[PDB]
């Protein structure tokens, strides 16, 4: 029974390592490094892979592992793939974690865009959760803390994290997590997956898949949403992707929204996406 060493960077930039027979399907991975982490809420996390076009794949689980990473490297990213509405109802403080750190990459890398004073308020609530109660004689008019926060530092910025950290003593790990998770989760690009295509008439938009629906990015003053009740069926063809979008209140016909991607790899990813989606919205 012959073994593949994989290759995990989790979510605090650890890396885990360890060995699965080669014909493993991903769950056998997934439930690895989940055991690692002692996460037992772990439908709502997955992991990643890059292809050589160093594109980010979801691992499906339910598929073996060498027929998706393919040529490429055993190498993986553990990742929140379904980001809960309401991070309160989540059964454990160890899922909230896990989902803070998956929002601190989100917010440092500016897939996750937030004003200067949520940056500072999350960073403050990062501070809190991790050192405890502000502490002067870790502190100075200069400091420039180890944690990111933002995905450009600014001193105006640290100065703001270390001035709501002194507002949040007594405050316990788990109540400043659930504070930055109260927080995070108003953003308007919570839990938003942007894919790159075009609208029937060649003009770019990004695509934006999240638990709510599908949205689209036209321009700051044209932005379309369609909630999942109102998503019927979800289509890949060649570089084309399709959604079916229900007859308004007493109209006669379904109408089909298309879109071009990239190539026939990103339409196919867009749609397994949204139909993971799709089905995580009926289970709300
Ligand atoms: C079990 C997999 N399924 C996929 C949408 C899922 C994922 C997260 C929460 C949940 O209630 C269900």
């Amino acid at each position: 029974p012959k073994s593949m060493q994989c290759k995990v960077i989790l979510l605090d930039g650890s890396e885990y390592t360890c060995d699965v027979e080669k014909r493993s399907r991903g769950q056998v991975l997934f439930d690895k490094v989940c055991e690692h982490l002692n996460l037992l809420e772990k439908d709502y996390f997955g992991l990643t892979y890059r292809d050589a076009e160093n594109q980010k794949n979801w691992l499906d689980p339910a598929k073996e592992i060498k027929k998706q990473v393919r040529s490429g490297a055993w190498h993986f990213s553990f990742n929140v793939k379904f980001y809960p509405p309401d991070p309160a109802q989540l059964s454990e403080d160890i899922t909230r974690y896990y989902l803070c750190l998956q929002l601190r990459d989100d917010i440092v890398s500016g897939r996750l865009p937030c004003s200067f004073v949520t940056l500072a308020l999350l960073g403050s609530y990062t501070v809190q959760s991790e050192l405890g109660d502000y502490d002067p004689d870790e502190c100075g008019s200069d400091y420039i803390s180890e944690f990111r926060f933002a995905p450009n530092h600014t001193k105006e910025l640290e100065d703001k994290v270390i001035e709501l950290h002194k507002s949040h003593r007594g405050m316990t790990p788990a109540e400043a997590e659930m504070h930055f998770l109260e927080n995070a989760k108003k953003l308007s690009m919570y839990g938003v997956d942007l894919h790159h295509a075009k609208d029937s008439e060649g003009v770019e938009i990004m695509l934006g898949v999240c638990a709510s629906g599908l949205l689209i990015y036209r321009d700051r003053l044209r932005i379309n949403r369609f909630a999942w009740p109102k998503v019927l069926k979800i289509s890949y063809k060649r570089n084309n992707f399709y959604i079916k979008i229900r007859p308004g209140e007493f109209e006669q016909f379904e109408s089909t929204i298309g879109f071009k991607l990239p190539n026939h790899r990103a339409a196919k990813r867009l749609w397994k996406v949204c139909v993971e989606h799709h089905t995580f919205f009926r289970l709300l």
